[PDB]
DNA sequence: ATTATGACGCT
DNA sequence: AGCGTCATA
């Protein structure tokens, strides 16, 4: 009654970028815009891998992980622009500034936890507060949440979808009591009027538009987040959890993607994450683990507690390139070869970080993968990083994997390389 | 022959 | 430390 934890301590947001290489391309070329358009890597083997697809080429079935050849055959007028290639490889840098420009816009609202290149996470617990205190009991209109879902509205006793939204946030806005500054539907509200406002801002000063979710935690704010793409938000209250989660595939949640979500459905029986309400926390913790018991058991109430890290940058910086079918380096010169492009990409990107950001990283991480190994990495092994000088990082990169070469004689390379990966790790503050 | 990343957990 | 899992453009 007056003690079970209801997981409404905070106010957590997810921003993602909509369909976001392709925003960044169509900044750059407006003769993108407005149409169907996709981002591909390579050319040469399938016309490219597509890794990034707008909402319009979406309607046609174009999706990512797509040979740009197979796409075509769905969408005859596909405009596609290219990767970067710099040293022989895929570059990434123009969409990780990209990346930059929009976190440091989201950062002037709240502390934020990059989650991946195109999103972050921020707790606007504290910002909530402010918001309200301000306010002073002043009802929140419609018009501060002009691209608001409110998840599961409008219910009970138009056919047109901007029509629906209204009629569910005027749903939402009738039934909240605003005198209660300690109310959590209402906290939620001026959480997502702060997110108009970060969506806003950040659409205004880069051009790019985003979709988010507010919620209580994490995993609902990026499920949210997802519900109403593009360029909407939506508001997942704890009320509305029982009924979304009666027929959401427990896949849908955000780490049970994998092999995990797979032996819950399996081992228990069931398909939705509403069901696992019906096991107890012990019984959770007896199939899947302490740590996964005590979170699923919480998960399915709507409940987590993971906090928005406080981390803007990213931990790592990495370089990475596969050599598939024939390409695979099969001999010394090649593996240097390689480990020195890599290097070069990676001492470039290492010194501007250096400069932007008053860290040094301290270890460098070299791995690979050898033909006919089904698994990613083939091996991984560190050593130290003392000077950013790609000859020096590469020149220590191939000692590290010097004996990993079966061959008899030193001028070939068995088996294979099917993949070189550097990775500088361990800041330091400089 | 989806590729190029990046974070976290286990032992 | 090195490996595995899961995630995202
Ligand atoms: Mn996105
Ligand atoms: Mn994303
Ligand atoms: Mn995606």
């Amino acid at each position: 009654g007056p003690h079970m934890a209801t997981g409404q301590d905070r106010v957590v947001a997810l921003v993602d970028m909509d369909c976001f290489f392709v925003q960044v391309e169509q900044r750059q070329n407006p003769h993108l815009r407005n149409k169907p358009c996709a981002v591909v890597q390579y050319k040469s083997w399938k016309g490219g891998g597509i890794i990034a697809v707008s909402y319009e080429a979406r309607a046609f079935g174009v999706t990512r992980s797509m040979w740009a050849d197979d796409a075509k055959k769905l969408c005859p007028d596909l405009l596609l622009a290219q990767v970067r290639e710099s040293r022989g490889k895929a570059n990434l840098t123009k969409y990780r500034e990209a990346s930059v420009e929009v976190m440091e816009i989201m950062s002037r609202f709240a502390v934020i936890e990059r989650a991946s290149i195109d999103e972050a996470y921020v707790d606007l617990t504290s910002a909530v507060q402010e918001r309200l205190q301000k306010l002073q009991g002043q009802p929140i209109s419609a018009d501060l949440l002009p691209s608001t879902y409110i998840e599961g509205l409008p219910q009970g006793p138009t056919v047109q979808k901007e029509g629906m939204r209204k009629q569910g946030l005027f749903q939402w806005l009738d039934s909240l009591q605003i005198d209660n500054l300690t109310s959590p539907d209402l906290q939620l509200t001026v959480g997502a009027v702060i997110v108009e406002e970060m969506r806003a801002a950040i659409e205004r000063e880069t051009g790019f538009q985003c979709s988010a979710g507010i919620s209580h935690n994490k995993v609902l704010a990026k499920l949210a987040c997802g519900l109403n793409k593009p360029n909407r938000q939506t508001l997942v209250s704890h009320g509305s959890v029982p009924q979304l989660f009666s027929q959401m595939p427990i896949r849908k949640i955000r780490s049970l993607g994998g092999k995990l979500g797979a032996s819950v459905i399996e081992i228990l029986g069931i398909e939705y994450m509403g069901e696992l309400t019906q096991f107890t926390e012990s019984q959770l913790q007896s199939h899947f683990g302490e740590k996964n018991g005590s979170w699923l058991y919480a998960m399915c109430r709507g409940i987590e507690h993971d906090p928005v890290k406080p981390r803007q940058l990213p931990k790592t910086i990495g370089c990475s390139k596969n050599f598939p079918g024939k390409t695979a380096l099969a001999t010394r010169e090649q593996v240097q070869w390689w480990l020195l492009q890599l290097a070069q990409e990676l001492e470039e990107r290492l010194t501007k970080d250096r400069n932007d950001n008053d860290r040094v990283a301290t270890q460098l991480v070299v791995s690979i993968r050898v033909q006919g190994d089904k698994r990613l990495s083939s091996l991984r092994r560190c050593c130290a990083l003392t000077r950013y000088d790609a000859h020096k990082m590469s020149h220590d990169a191939f000692t590290v994997i010097k004996n990993c070469n079966t061959s008899g004689i030193q001028t070939e390379w068995s088996p294979p390389l099917t993949m070189l990966f550097l990775c500088a790790t361990k800041f330091s503050a400089s």
